[PDB]
């Protein structure tokens, strides 16, 4: 699980 | 941004 | 952006 | 954008 | 955009 | 399952 | 499951 | 940005 | 599960 | 930014 | 920024 | 589990 | 910044 | 578990 | 900054 | 568990 | 457990 | 357990 939020 | 991963 | 992954 | 994947 | 995939 | 939305 | 939303 | 991963 | 949102 | 991972 | 990891 | 938020 | 890790 | 928030 | 680790 | 917040 | 906050 | 806060 990899999550990138911006 | 809302992220839910499992 | 709403993301749900499983 | 709403994404649901399983 | 609404995406549901399973 | 690959989802791309923009 | 890969989700890209923007 | 809210991220929940497990 | 990879999630990218922006 | 709120992150919960387990 | 709130981070909880376990 | 990797979470990046900004 | 609040961090809880265990 | 790696969390980066800023 | 509040940090609790165990 | 690695947490970086700023 | 490594926590860096600033 | 390493904690750095500033």
């Amino acid at each position: 699980v990899t999550q990138v939020g911006f």
